[PDB]
């Protein structure tokens, strides 16, 4: 009949208005400073576009080997051209005050040693995956961490993922029933000429092949979905011979795992076949498919029952959560600031690297390897 | 046999490496500064945080009637505050020459005004849709732009989209046929405790229902997926009168047009039923589904023939254009430094304003109502 | 620990075993025997193979007017070369008492005259859509039913197909909310050198073009989906006047209606584009989409809200339901048997055709027509 | 301007008209006849009902250990009584002459018994997965196959799937590149109630667990879908110890094989979580996802390239090819008349009982097993 206070209250004239309805994740402040080491393919793709979106961080320096290409990012990115570092004099970011803590984005095996020196720099300390090369190297960091009184936090993006955490949370609500199943394929065709490739094909730079570069979110998802640890693991691998890729490293591996609540997995890692990023958990009530599992953008569950495919991905309008590489980056400023626990911590990244040396020994002996050595994931999955 | 020159020549020890390969876009400047007026809804969820994906746009002030939520949203964006304006001394733009272009994100019958007024003051132009709530007032804003020798950009961020752009490219390419037969759905339900929509009940500062806010999707996204305009109109509303929310407004009006070629077309806007944005165009060979179509995030697009639906969307790991938001923002910016004319132009504005009144006449007269005026859409679709 | 005892108490030797477990419809009897009318693309590709999977039908003669087309069909299907009647013979049905019901699967035009026809013959009459051509005709048929104490069934074989049943059931489930929009599309490529097809260009044996076809099934469902009746009713046609299939019938037509619920509705039907069956209904909660809706196989339904699309389709171990052929077929069978009313009687298809009529008459007028007649949908949709 | 020839020259009064365009596979004739042995579960759900769409066979007798069932299945199908068989006087079948092949549907340990019988009895056989459960009873029902100048063809109801044969053509027309990675999982909820299930717990009957059962999808899969055969084999098991269903048989077993080309697979088979039916090949130009793979019915084909998922399964207005039950049936019917060889023959069906053998030998030693003797695939895959 009439309209609404509301909508009658309106002025045709221009006049301030509220603060509207937030339909997306809003900026806050910029309150935690990041030094971030290494400006390379992830760095530049998906880091230092992905700060933009966060509430609480902010890039702070940049520390590089190539002058030309920090002084062109700086500038890109706002940050103060006196801010730029090299990895010599890397360890005077510790008279930075504005700098909270150091973001590194190195090979694999240079991972420990940064970490450490971020240590002895009072810094906070977000490492990428994987965390090291070593079992020892990763209880370095870790002991260096506990000394230094600070955090130490490994790049799990899949863990601040939205499509990711709605898979989790489901399972722990029963929904596929009783779990004997999981199967995880991860796989990309490994380019040569692509230079974030080419330490990736060194195995003291990289630390093993395609089970360390992706076989790795295969492992740590069957992990998290199921939400406990393997206590036996089997695996096999091959790569061609005359393939120059694979001289040092691993092409395909495919691996079995035993857990302790009777579940078994299958899953494997690839760099030679396209992109491929599936996971499936079979329940005895229904079956839960991700593909894509851990996409940087797009990914989809469907849980399938006969007659049924449920689906779920992120919606068209609003964005209830915010994105996995802000999520990430917030997420140890938040627990910084609020002093609470980290969700992806060192001994979280320790206990992949573990079960991967693990793999990788079952492969090589042929033989079944017991990993029943009694990791607690702190704070649930 | 042996590793390849690029693999074998990476040091183990710190260094820099080159530039890496972009699988996303990268910023090249700032050089294209932004005046934001009207700090609502559109604006803080998706115009303001799109400006960090651009390639060389910057946010360079801000004009609000809320002196408060301006002076927190400057903070959140970097925004000086001496830079922040209000209604009244939006003029004293011109006196800075850092502020290229203006973009208003005021409610529609407010957007003449204030183009107008940015025109007077050397600024070009980028207005949200829909244009204007006349035809002369469209008129007015083309004629003022004209006269100031700026650019005038309409926010249609469809022509922008890339699954909308290759929706377009498909059907240019012949790949469903000869077209007949389109159908458009739009709808959102109207909440009137929200801020935003309390201003679209009102006809005095909305200029029309459903079809002016979000029916306009299908009307414009019709005209560029045949490529051609509608030479007759035909259509039919109806609200229910017991509803507080269309007392001044349309909830539902359905439309249908004919065109040239041939081609007949069927669509319509609801403010009463949920989240709809369904395009779907039919041709002889093949048939193409949009949905979501017009999304913010997550458009998708189906071409099928029996036995067959082959779908895109966009990657899970790249991101081969921009979005949609950005892009927007970029495009008027490389229009005004390259020289080049404007997609989305004041006269494409012009005429979606001048088809939505004929389309609310044949809705008030019941009959058909001619639109045979010889627009003529230039650069294309 | 041990093996149970059914497990245990089964024989290694060769035995008689139980009946097992029913995952798919099962046979029963072949107590209902029927007479198919005309034997030409439908009948041959659709029905007579559809009799295999009935509970309780069987295929007794056959009525044609190609006995060499007859002879080879009664040959196929099993039936003896005695049963087979030409339309002079037809009559003569009436004397044999194993035939219970005849199936007229004539066109449009001849349906009225055969149906009357077996009704004085003292047989159940299943006739196909649409009815007849005229609404008069429609009536006749029904009163020589009711005269002849006979029932009287339309061949909607959508309301005995299980996707279509499950649309209606989540819809009056309040799945969807409170409906407002309903949008159906039905259209396929018109080849004049199929002889099926022959008849449909013909005004006087078809009765209309696209609509009297393939817009019937938009029709239909859109009143089963919403449950009611439209009162108002206004449509547009078009069909090139070059092309030589558009002589005498409609090739595009739109329709809009209006029901007493306040929903809305546009649909259209198409003769010059490919296959589109494709129904989506708005509600204030969710969105349903049929697509395809209305297909001999394969038809899905989708349940839609933001960032959610729950789908269902026939399972692909079991059959939980019989296919649309042998559950219409069986349906006459059984209403017989049992006693109980016909799902779609002659009233149901009286209503379609009345329907059709006001909407061609509304497409000539170009004004709207009111069809609140007071039909009620016995035994409901 | 004026209606084409055939549409005009349509009578408007009842007239014969001429055969119609087939859009579904037409029955021929019933030239061969089948005794079907064992009345069971699959049997009456799937084989029974799919003779029907046979072109060219028939059903002319059963054999059973129920005699109240077998008089019942009888008059359901329309076969005479006198043809109804027992176990004891099974050989009868050779004075017969309307009988031309045997299908056995019997428990995998009683399948070689009755074959080299029929074959005794001058008849062709048509045997069910998997062959028998021994290597030897394989050979021994090969051997007397080829003393009796008969045919014998297992029933891999796959190899006349059209989505099989479909991903097959594809695979074959190098659409997903060079094949490195090959993921298979087939698992359905053991139901020890059901009475087709209780000789699947039992060693002696059975033969194995879920790999004898469904796994052998995913194996006789991997290889045509590969088109190879294995050199190499490992695989493990497990199943609960105190579920009482598994203490003859395994419940889950994965296992992986490496073919000669390079290609990997990792596979698995669950009796104790639901349906699942995926089958996955990963190439380097594109990945080809099967889900489902291998269901009766709705199997559903995709192939996945970034930002693109191309999608088949059956059409929803025609039917292009036969069913994979129908097409079984006729082919061995059809190899008969025509003299040429079957697409499935008895050496197929010894090569994955012979792998499957393999498969158990390295579970149970948990070392490789080289499967690398020379079978090679005749008529191809
Ligand atoms: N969480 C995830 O999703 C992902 C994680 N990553 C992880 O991030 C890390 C970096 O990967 P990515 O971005 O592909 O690597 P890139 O090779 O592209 O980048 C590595 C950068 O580290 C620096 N660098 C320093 N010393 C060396 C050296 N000896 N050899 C090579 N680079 C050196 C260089 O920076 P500069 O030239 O500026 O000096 C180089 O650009 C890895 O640990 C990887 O596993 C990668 C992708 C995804
Ligand atoms: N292209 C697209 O996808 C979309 C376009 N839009 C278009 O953007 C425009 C704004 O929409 P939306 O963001 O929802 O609107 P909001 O109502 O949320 O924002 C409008 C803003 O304009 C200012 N305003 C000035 N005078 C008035 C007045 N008299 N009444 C109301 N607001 C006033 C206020 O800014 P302040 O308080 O700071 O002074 C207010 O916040 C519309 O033209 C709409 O059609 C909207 C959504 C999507
Ligand atoms: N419910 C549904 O899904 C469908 C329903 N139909 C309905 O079934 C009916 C038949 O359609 P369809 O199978 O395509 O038609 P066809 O033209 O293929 O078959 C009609 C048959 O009727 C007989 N016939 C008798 N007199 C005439 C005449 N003067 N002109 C033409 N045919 C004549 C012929 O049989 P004979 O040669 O043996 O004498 C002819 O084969 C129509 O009412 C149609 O609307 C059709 C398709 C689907
Ligand atoms: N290709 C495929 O898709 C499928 C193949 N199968 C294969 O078909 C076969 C039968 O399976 P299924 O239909 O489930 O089995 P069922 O147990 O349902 O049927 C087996 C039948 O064999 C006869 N039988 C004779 N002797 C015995 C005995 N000692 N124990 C049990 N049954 C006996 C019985 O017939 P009666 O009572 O009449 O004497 C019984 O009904 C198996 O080889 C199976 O692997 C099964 C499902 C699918």
């Amino acid at each position: 009949a009439t309209l609404p206070a509301g909508a009658s209250q309106v002025p045709t004239t221009p006049a301030g208005r509220p603060m509207p309805y937030a339909i997306r994740p809003m900026p806050e402040d910029r309150r935690f400073g990041y030094a971030i080491v290494g400006l390379g393919k992830y760095a530049l793709n998906q880091i230092l576009p992905g700060f933009a979106g966060c509430q609480h961080s902010r890039i702070e320096a940049l520390v590089s080997g190539n002058a030309e290409k920090a002084k062109i990012v700086a500038a890109e990115y706002g940050v103060d051209p006196r801010k730029i570092y090299d990895y010599s004099n890397f360890d005077k970011i510790a008279k930075d005050p504005k700098i909270d803590a150091v973001y590194i984005i190195l090979p694999n095996s240079l991972h420990a040693e940064f970490a450490i020196r971020a240590f002895k720099a009072g810094k906070h300390v977000m490492c990428e995956k994987p965390m090291a090369t070593s079992v020892a190297d990763c209880q370095r960091m870790i002991d260096a961490a506990k000394a230094a009184n600070k955090k130490l936090m490994i790049g799990y993006r899949c863990h601040y993922d939205p499509m990711n955490r709605a898979a989790v949370k489901l399972i722990r609500e029963n929904q596929l029933g009783k779990l004997g199943m999981v199967t995880t394929d991860n796989s990309d065709v490994m380019d040569q000429n692509d230079p974030a490739q080419q330490w990736r094909l060194r195995r003291e730079l990289a630390g093993g092949g395609s089970l360390m570069d992706i076989g790795i979110y295969g492992l740590n998802g069957t992990r998290y979905l199921l939400g406990e640890e393997p206590i036996e693991v089997r695996a096999y691998t091959y790569s061609d011979p005359n393939d120059e890729r694979f001289v040092e490293v691993e092409d395909r591996i495919i691996w079995q795992m035993r857990f302790r609540s009777g579940a078994l997995s299958h899953g494997a890692s690839s760099y030679s076949t396209t992109t491929t990023s599936r996971f499936s958990v079979q329940g005895d009530k229904a079956v839960l498919l991700m593909d894509p599992a851990t996409g940087y953008y797009q990914n989809l569950i469907s849980v399938q029952t006969p007659g049924h495919a449920n689906q779920s991905m992120m919606p068209q309008f609003i964005m209830p959560a915010n994105n996995q590489f802000s999520a990430q980056l917030d997420h140890l400023a938040e627990a910084v600031i609020n002093n609470k626990p980290v969700r992806s911590p060192g001994e979280e990244g320790m206990q992949d690297v573990r079960l991967i040396q693990a793999i990788y020994e079952a492969a090589r002996t042929g033989r079944p390897v017991n990993t029943d050595w009694g990791y607690v994931r702190q704070g649930g999955y």
